[PDB]
């Protein structure tokens, strides 16, 4: 089934000590009062695990939420909304100053499903933005029934169409499952189309267009700890890697992809070697309380936008899902 490197790197031991020697604590380099809403925007991803669920045991979540952080746009994942109730869909989770495009799962009911907002004045207008559902360019308000299981949801934003371009693609990687058995999927289907798809964003940002305020942010739950402090430690690190998320294939295409598209975690350029810090944290143990959980949920973001990026950070105190979001700010003219 696995290939002689992924078993390679399978039977290799390392302790706790040695990996987590180089490892400091997480310090936020940033505090609040640092955004500037005039020549920053701020991203924010969160995997909710079940927006319905969610608001159900909190009518204000995404209310709340938006109000005290005014996002421009704000990446879901996980929304598990039923691709038929398109109405029901329309009226949930609704905020006044934002718009929101859903890309809910097709081949499975309540599953998976993919959802952004933008913020009515900066984005929607000032930034003129157009959606994509599944792995498209727009055509010469959303586009194309996309993906059929709801992953990947892109956002084109532009302070001037036909300058600046930035596309935004939420998106909710396919988890290679519990016995790592859709591994094979993840590997050979999924990631693979993924790398093309940011290919030629890249190239739509890019060299259509023009170190320059052009390309891809590639935000959400990458479904990926890649670097070896990116979860806790248990057991031996052979059984770590047994693990959907951090099995050997899964971390090597991850840096493949990052490598093959020329884009960089932006979390790991700011903080190199902060830890712990994780965004996920398994509710079949109880995880959150005790901090032992994954580092899930990013940012990657093309080479020549890693210089705009000001600040990245989680926000481990926002409760409701298994998911805390991720914060990210951008500097630009």
């Amino acid at each position: 089934i696995r290939t002689a490197e992924a078993l390679a790197a399978l039977n290799a031991k390392k302790s706790e000590k040695e990996i987590w020697s180089d490892v400091v604590p997480f310090v936020r380099r940033t505090t609040d009062s640092d955004f500037d809403p005039s020549r920053m925007y701020k991203f924010i991803t969160w995997n909710v695990a079940g927006l319905r669920g969610l608001l159900k045991k909190n009518a204000s979540a995404l209310r709340a939420f938006m109000e005290a952080e005014k996002p421009d746009v704000l990446c879901l994942q996980e929304t598990k909304l039923n691709v038929d109730e398109a109405d029901a869909n329309a009226t949930l989770g609704v905020v006044d100053g934002y718009s929101f495009v859903d890309h809910p799962c097709a081949f499975k009911r309540g599953y998976s499903g993919t959802r952004t907002y933008m913020k009515n004045s900066t984005t929607v207008k000032g930034l003129h933005a157009r959606c994509t559902r599944g792995f498209a360019l727009p055509s010469e308000l959303v586009e194309g029934a996309g993906d059929e299981e709801g992953r990947v949801l892109t956002t084109f934003l532009s302070p001037d169409p036909d300058s600046s371009r930035i596309a935004l693609v939420n998106t909710y990687v396919a988890n290679s499952g519990m016995g790592l058995t859709r591994l094979p999927y993840r590997v050979q289907s999924f990631d693979p189309s993924m790398r093309e798809y940011l290919h030629r964003l890249d190239t739509w940002a890019t060299e259509n267009a023009a170190s320059s305020p052009h390309g891809f942010i590639w935000a959400g739950d990458l479904n990926v700890a890649e670097r070896d402090y990116d979860r806790y430690y248990a057991g031996t690190f052979k059984s770590m890697q047994e693990c959907s998320g951090f099995a050997p294939e899964e971390r090597m295409s991850f840096r493949e992809t990052m490598q093959r598209t020329n884009s960089v975690d932006i979390f790991r350029q700011l903080y190199p070697q902060a830890g712990p810090v994780y965004s996920f944290w398994s509710q079949r143990i109880n995880g959150r309380p005790r901090n032992l959980g994954w580092r899930l949920d990013y940012f990657v973001v093309s080479s020549r936008l890693a210089s705009y990026v000001v600040d990245c950070f989680p926000m481990p105190t926002v409760m409701g899902s298994d998911h805390c979001p991720f914060q990210m700010w951008m500097r630009h003219p």
